[PDB]
Parts: C-alpha cells; structure tokens; sequence
C-alpha cells in the first residue's frame, strides 16, 4: 500500500512499533482515553509520545479516512489517533501521572540524607568532644605532634583512645554523613524546579481541557484529582527541602562557618573524609603500638 | 529511652531505620494506603512497607495499647496506627499487584509476539532450501545458477525465548489475579470513607482480567501456529521446543548466508583475475 | 587507486582498520614476527585476525610486488602480510599466549573454591558437632517426628528439617535444633565462619570447569602442533619458534598443575560422597554445596526467628501489668 | 595457635584470607616472580601481591627468622619467603608495568588518532571551508513567515544551487570523537607514561645482579624498557604531530589555538555539522510533505471528477 500523508521513515517506525506492539488501534485509543492503568506503563506512553505523527499530519490523515482499508497499518493508526482530542497534552498528563510518585521518591532521599546528617552532627556530643581536644580539620594529618614520627591526628586519636573511649564512637553517630556528601544541592534544586513546572503544565492542560465528546474519555475526571494530590505532595517536599537548607544554616552558626561559600555536598564530603582519616589513624596507632610491643619483646 | 512492649528487638530496629528515612506522619501513611494515593505509592514503597510491616499478631497486641501512644517508641507508634487498617496485608498485596500488573504484561507479551512473528514469517520461501566445499555452498551454488533469488526478523528473538518460563509466567499471573480477586470478595465493610479499596480494586481486577484473557489468547494462538509448523515440517511440537526449533532454524539461516557470502567473495575475486590477465 | 584482488567490502573494512591504526605496514609485520609484547594486545591480535584478508586472497597479492606503490593501501597491507609464513596459526598462537594467564586465573578459583569447601567441611569442629546434635535431635529427641531414628549425615535432608514439626508442634525440627544449639551448645553457632568457601563452591559449574580444562588442553596441543610444524625462520626478526616453544612448555606446566588440582578436587569430592553418602557422579559439586549453603542460611534464619519468638514470648509475660 | 612474631594483627588476618584463596605454595610464588613467568603472572595477580605484601620493615624482621620457619604461622612463612626476594617492590612494580604497558598505549593512541584524523578531514573539505557562531542566530530568528527558520532558508539555497554540500557532513567521520577527547588528559597520560618508564628504567639500572639461574628480571626488564621507550617515543611523535595539525588549523581558519582547546574547537564544529544536517533533514521533510499534499488534492480532485 502507498503512503498518502506520513513521510518515509516516520511510517517506517510506526510499522515497526505497532507491529511488535500487537494491539488493535481502537484498543489503543480507548486505553489512552480511559487511561487504563492495566495496560499503560511509563515506557508505553514514552513510546507513543516518541512515535506519534505530528499534529499537522494527523489532521491530514483524518481529512480523508473514507479509504481506511486502503491505508497502510501505519496510516490507519494515524487515522484513529486523529480521533483523540488534545492528544499530546493528554499523553503528557498521563505520563506525568505514571512518573510523579517515583520521581518524588528519587528526590526525597537526597533531602532526607542531608537533613539527617545535619541533625546527626548537631546532636552528636562525641563529635563535639572531639572538637574540644582539637571544616579545616582534614589538615591535622598534615602536621606534627608533641614528639615526632606521628601526625597530630594520631596523637589526637591516641589521646582519644586512651582516656576518651567515647569520642571513638562519633563516626557511629554520623550515619548519614556519607550519603550527604554524595548529594548535589544544585541538582536537588533543579529537580524541584522541573517538577514545579511539570505540575504547572499538566494543571494548565487540564484546566484548559474540553468536555466529554465521548462518554469514554475520563481524562479530566481523574487527572484533576491527581494533580491535586501531586500538589499536596510537592508542597510537603519543598517544605522538607526548605527545612534542609534551613538546618544547614544553623550548623553555619553553632560550628561557625560560611554556608554560602561551602555547599552542603562539599561541606559534608570533608567531614566524611575526616571521619575516615580518624578511623584510619586509629588503625595505624593500633599497628604501631603492636609492633613496638614486639620491639621491646625482642630485647628479651 | 522508650521501652518496647510488643515489637521484638530487630523488628523495632528495622522499623525505626525505615521510618526515619521515609519521613512521613504515620496517620498520613495510613491514609495513603487507605485511598491508594497513587501520587505517593510506588512499587518500592509497597514492597518496603510489606517487608517492614510487623506481623499481624504484633499489630494486634499493639492496637490493644493505643492508650499510652505518647509513651511508645516511634517504631511502636507506627504499629498502633497501622494496626487500625483492616486487612493490612491482603490490601498491601493487592496494591502491589495493581502497581505491577501492566509492567508484567508488558514484559510477557514480547516473548509471545516474537515467537508468533517467527511462525508467521516462516509460512510466508525458505521451505525449499535444505531437504534437497560443503552441502550449504553446493545448494547455495545452485540457488545462484538455476533457482536464484530463493534466498525472519523474529527468528533470532524466538530463539532466545523459553516456552517453559513463558507458561509459568502466565500461570503465575493467573494465580495473582485470582488471589487478589478472592481477597477483594472476602474484604470487610469500608467504614472509614477514606478507604476507596474495594471499589478501585474490583474495577482494576476487572481490567487485569480482560488483559490477562487477551494475553492468554495470544499465547494459545502462538502455540497453535507452532503446531501448524509441526505439519509443514512434520515434527513433534513437543519433542522440540519452540526455543530449539527456531534455534536451529536460526543457526541455519546464518550458515547458509555465510556460505553465500563466502561464495560471492570467491565470485568477485575471479573477476579480479579475468581482467588482470587481459 | 583500484583493487586487483580483494573483494569490495574487505578493502573498505581493512582501510578503516589500517587507518585508525596508524603504523607502517612493515612495522606491523615486525610486531607480529617479533611477538613484541610492548605493542601487541589481545584486542589488537583479535582485530588483525578478524580483518585479515583470506589466505588465498593473500596468495594472489603475492604476484603484485612490482606495482606495490600502484596498489591501494588496503592491498599494500595484504602484500606485506602475504610475506609472513603461517600467518593465521601464528596469529592464533600469539592470541593464545596473550590470553593464557587470564584463562588460568579464571579456572583456578573454581577449583580452589570447591577444594577449600571440602577441606573446610572436614575440619569444621562446630559443623561436625552440629551433625551430631542433628542425629541426637532426629533419632532421640523427637520420637513422634517423621523419620525418627533414621537421620544420618545427608545434607539435603538437613535442608528439610525446616519442613518437619518437632515433638511439641510449636517448632520445626530446624528451630528445635537451633534452640538446642543456642541453649546448650553455643560454640556450634559459630560453624558458619568455618565454612568460608561454601557459598563460592555452590556457584561453581563442574561441567563448565571440565570443559574449560579440556578446551585449554586442546588449545595448547594445537599450538604445540603448529610450533612443531613451523617453517625454519628466514627473517631474523621471526621470534615465533623461539618464544612459542618456550611458552608452550610453560603453559603445559600450568595446565598440568590445573589438571592435578582439579583431580585432587574430584578426589576430595568422592570422599565427601562416602561420608555424606551421595553419588559424586549424580550430585554435581554445585548441587551439594548449594544444599550445604542453603542449610547454613536457614539455620541462621532459624536462630533469629527463635530469638524473636523468645523475645515476644516475654512480652506476653510482662503483659501481666 | 602459632604466635605472630612480626606482623600486626590486621596484616596477618588479611594475609591469611588472601593466602587462603590464592593457594599458591610460597616457593612457587617466589619462583614465578623471579622468572617473571608470563604463562602465570597477570596484572590482577601482581596488584594483589603488592597490596597484600607486608611493608619492608616487617619483611626484614621476618627475614631474620628463617631458622624457625616451620614454627611460624602461614602468613609469616609467606613473609619470610617473600622477604628473601631482592628489591621486591621495584621488582613487582616493574612487572606490573610490563604487563600493563601495551594496553595503556592502546588506550591513548585512539584519542590522538581521532583528533588527528579530524584535523585531516577538515583541512581536506572545501565543502566546509566555504560555509561562512552565526549559524546559531539563523536558527534563532524565524523566516519571513513563522512557517520557517533562516537556517532552513540558507540550507535549502545551498541544497539547490550548491548540492555539493550534502556530502560535507559525511566527510567529517572523526569530528564527534574529537569533540569528546580531552587535550589536557592526553598530555597527562603521556607524561605519566614517560615517568613510569623512567622509574622502571631507573630501577633496572640500580638493580642487583642475579645470584641464581632463575632470576630473569634484569634480562627481561632491560630489554622491555627499551621496547617501551621506542613505543612511547612513537606515541609522542604522533601526539606532537596532532598538536601541530591543530596549530595548522589555527591559521587555515584563523583562531588562537591556546585560547580554544581541542575539545572546544571540534565541539562547536560538531554542533555546526549537526545544526546544518538538522535543517536539511527538516527541509527535506516538509518538502516531502508538500509533495504529498499536492498529490492529495490531485487525487481528491480526479475523485470528484471521475465521480461526476
């Protein structure tokens, strides 16, 4: 059969897609209309969106379907899809509905890690004690101590291990520090923004959606109810993200440091590095004070 | 601080770690579960909820302690709140089912489509080309002089499929639906109007049912056509599995094509001999 | 330029290859002859083999040396390669030599995992104690139970203690056993640490292991063959016979060691078959260790489930508030 | 059981786990290192020996316990044998270098070749030399009627009265690869390689003579070091020639080679190729559509005609 609208490759792709898809065009239409969640999936929508003929082509494909049987499977599909009101925006609202909960799930953790880390630090007394005996802390390893052949870090860690068995527990109170050092405050924000726009757009497309030109189209029906809930959820998320940014300020005072020059990621990435440096030093002392124990046995 | 009166040490430890990262008011989590709030629920969440959810007996014992709610630890408070959601488990398993269904159909369908296509692709020239250097090159040779042009995009896919697991999946799906359906039919009376469970589920189960039926039609069909193959190439549709049939048919299409490519390479290399000599 | 021998595609492919390769065709030839390992790599040899014009096609390009400069580069290369004796077996032997160490390194651990698992099983004082408690549990402390009086050392059977109720039906034999250990034989609980290679042994494939060895055996035999029949070197830069004769001996040495290690592995396994009464020729190594592994896992799960059950059972006691 | 006499608790624990899985008799490990046995040694094997190896100070203290070898724990016996290998560390590092060399060269060459080939393809394509950053502004502002873009416009003009540009995009095979390369990293790779070769070379020169017929280190490394240098020199020849062809472009296209890095240059040049083909692709698209709309009316006309 010959093509009367679709262009070469475009038809080439639809032929494939729909083929390995295997599903009556009318069923696809009704699945899209009723938003059948027993059929629809993230990818399925991404594929329809990525394979759907341009609107201008759909208008051309429907402006002469009296010869339906005479159209290639690719263009027959085109005709059907030409019957769906507000196709593209409809598809995005649907895609959004399928993606939301999960893209929130992907964000929240970042926020919680940082939040927890900040909470952990402030409430960590052992780390406070460690500060006494003492951001610019990953430098102790780069100095010397009372005597020689032992970085200040070691002496600090040893002094801790001898009569401060407790300070040697601070790493076990800074659980989320590592997860926090992995976060990207920049990216964290971009996400909440893209999301902000995402919800806005879908709300618009809905508040601008037509009426029931077919008692099968139950779009505005659900979608309006969803956006509502997606909103309540986005707000709560933003509040969490604010509580984070906020709690990170409090540390900028208590531990006194500039929360404008040092990002949340960078900051913690160092506190984490130091926490390791400390654990490393402790292991090194245990080694030294283990071989030296022999160097004195070798005199016997 | 805060003694445990029901949860066992480890359950409490785990529930605590879990809640402390989920970060969400327990009552709100309850509502989310009740109304199957799809703007919050995800496959992971449900699975995690199911994995962490204290056992029924522990939830009960806790529900009989709502009294000192403020004295109970976080882990045990979540318990009290969850201990008020009727049919927690079958409910959670139904939601997990709704969240997973379309995905599993999407992952099962392609296996059937490939195999089906390979079957359709065959019936619709490669027949005469085997029954009749090596034998391949020989027959290939003839299909170049006397019967040329007598030289399947799914035959390859079909060879990687596994008929056995394909059946197990459909059978596994069948149970899943039947189980959800049963749980729904045996569900309590929704007092708290915030519980839109029986409604949603009864409807979804209907849809999954229609899709499963359609999916099973595609299956049986696939097998029907496979036997149509046991006719033309007269063989035991059970002695040789779909996987194998197309595996051979595949290793075949290759060797022949290679035999052809090899022939043509000698072919041209001869042209680059007739000219060079004159 | 214009092709005098090579088909069209071969000329194309070979060009892109020689191109993004940048190296005088003679230099390439010397690298192959000298088996220069400061240049040669596994990928490099594989490609030369994949892109090398057919043996016959190289023969033809031999009558075209006068017009070397007239020929297209793809064919110039063909002209050079055409000068190298036993080009393909040579190339295959070099690839073999470059891959040999990794190959041994990938077979050895399978053998070491199974072997160590067997030794660990023999030497585990706590697992041995556990077997005894198992006999005690099924032959004397649960007369009611399933096969009471017929328990032995079958490992897969131990995997079923989980599916059988003990005397009082408030516990499976597995849990009964676990509690017995926890209460009166704590040390036994440390048996898992005494079986470090068991999990790895469960993931092995005796069949593939055997295939790997036989393959290595043929690979080495083939190279030796090719070396035994190799033509006397004309060009001084041809180090093949020199390097490869030596290598083959070395590789044969390693393979024999592998074969013997594998043979020792099979011997220990036969011993396990008589001790845990199973047929080595019917219960693959991975099957046996998967059973031992799964048992170790469920036994540990059983212990946690007991502690849990014990803890909540105390909340029932303190319910008297 | 078996009291440790030198090793620190951790090292011994780790050595034990390691030796538990490596399972190669200690003499055999030494023999293999001394023979530099290629049928046995692997990059991974050597990296693990290096990582597990007790520090020099411990190997020396164990080196003085040969008489009690049989009473020592497995990890310390291993230490004793290893302790008898002269220049163990430089030996192990040179061996690792010899195993890694040809491949780290193989991972550098490609980049140099991509950029090099790109520079060559460019200079040999007048098809581009002509087309004259701004190409962006055209794609920005719409044509007379919003119906099109000024880039499509220029693209169609070329496509009509200069159809010898449809090839341009296909004569820039390595430009994309070149856009991904990193000039700075390439340099480091080369300097890092030079240093590695120097250090090994140094160790071979200051290396103790063999006192047994099994130690093949000097014989092999001295020879290999010569081969690595030859290859490195050639690798550098290629590199500088790459920097030179690029320099040549700073003129043939007037632009400061110091300012704009190699990645920067071919990245823009990559996007350009993209933007153009884009327009051409798009033009051919809407022009194909117009064609079908024409045949649409024609048929829809012969229709109403044949009908009546």
């Amino acid at each position: 059969k010959e093509l009367k609208v679709l262009d070469s490759k475009t038809a080439q792709n639809l032929s494939i897609f729909l083929g390995s898809f295997r599903m009556p065009y009318q069923e696809i239409k009704n699945v899209i209309l009723e938003v059948n969640e027993a059929v629809l999936t993230e990818s399925m929508i991404q594929n329809l969106i990525k394979q759907m003929p341009e609107p201008e082509q759909l208008k051309m494909l429907s402006e002469l379907k009296e010869e339906y049987d005479d159209l290639a499977e690719s263009e027959q599909f085109g005709v059907v899809m030409g019957t769906v009101p507000r196709l593209r925006p409809r598809l995005n609202a649907i895609l959004f509905k399928l993606q939301f909960s999960e893209q929130v799930e992907n964000i929240k953790p970042e926020i919680v890690s940082v939040t927890a880390a900040c909470e952990e630090l402030r409430k960590s007394e052992n780390f406070s004690s460690l500060l006494e005996l003492t951001s610019f802390l990953c430098k102790l390893r780069d100095t010397k101590s009372a005597d020689q052949k032992m970085t200040l870090l070691h002496f600090l860690a040893e002094l801790c291990e001898n009569d401060h068995p407790e300070v040697l527990k601070f790493p076990d109170e800074l659980a989320h520090v590592e997860k926090a050092s992995r976060v990207s405050a920049e990216n964290l924000q971009k996400s909440l923004d893209q999301m902000k726009k995402q919800i806005a757009d879908v709300e618009r497309d809905v508040q601008n959606f037509p009426a029931a030109t077919d008692e099968k189209d139950k779009f505005v029906e659900k979608m309006t109810s969803f956006v509502k809930d997606a909103q309540e959820q986005y707000n709560k998320l933003r509040m969490m993200h604010s509580n984070m940014e906020t709690l990170y300020k409090e540390l900028g005072d208590y531990f006194v440091f500039d929360p404008k020059k040092l990002s949340v990621e960078e900051f913690f990435m160092d506190l984490h590095n130091f926490r390791n440096m400390f654990l490393q030093a402790v292991k090194e002392n245990q080694k030294r004070r283990e071989t030296e124990e022999k160097m004195r046995r070798a005199k016997l």
